[PDB]
C-alpha cells in the first residue's frame, strides 16, 4: 500500500464542551450518506450541545483537542479524533482524554444502553 488510505467509512470523531471535563462527550459519525453540509453538522450538534450554561447560542467554530487548528468544512475533521465545540468563549485547554482515554475508536468496548 503506496498512498496511505486509512478508510472512508464514517469519520468518528468525538465533540465536548467548551469549558467542561466533567463532561463525556458525544461521538460523531460523518458519513457521505449522513451529513449533506456543514449547516446538518451544526443543526445536530446544537441540538445536543447547546444550553444556557454552556453555548446559549449554539455550535459554529469546532477547534480541535489540542487547540491548534479549527474545523471549517466536513473534509478537515480525521478518523478517530476529538474536537471542541466553541461558539463566543474562548478555547480553553483541558484535560479530556485524562477521562476517556483512546479506546473507542479501536476497541468497542459499549454500545449505549449496556451498563453494569
Amino acid at each position: 500500500g503506496s498512498s496511505g488510505s486509512s478508510g472512508k467509512k464514517a469519520k468518528k470523531v468525538r465533540f465536548y464542551r467548551n469549558g467542561d471535563r466533567y463532561f463525556k462527550g458525544i461521538v460523531y459519525a460523518i458519513s457521505p450518506d449522513r451529513f449533506r453540509s456543514f449547516e446538518a453538522l451544526l443543526a445536530d450538534l446544537t441540538r445536543t450541545l447547546s444550553d444556557n450554561v454552556n453555548l446559549p447560542q449554539g455550535v459554529r467554530t469546532i477547534y480541535t483537542i489540542d487547540g491548534l487548528k479549527k474545523i471549517s468544512s466536513l473534509d478537515q475533521l480525521v478518523e478517530g479524533e476529538s474536537y471542541v465545540c466553541g461558539s463566543i468563549e474562548p478555547f480553553k485547554k483541558l484535560e479530556y482524554t485524562k477521562n476517556v482515554n483512546p479506546n473507542w475508536s479501536v476497541n468497542v468496548k459499549t454500545s449505549g444502553p449496556s451498563s453494569g
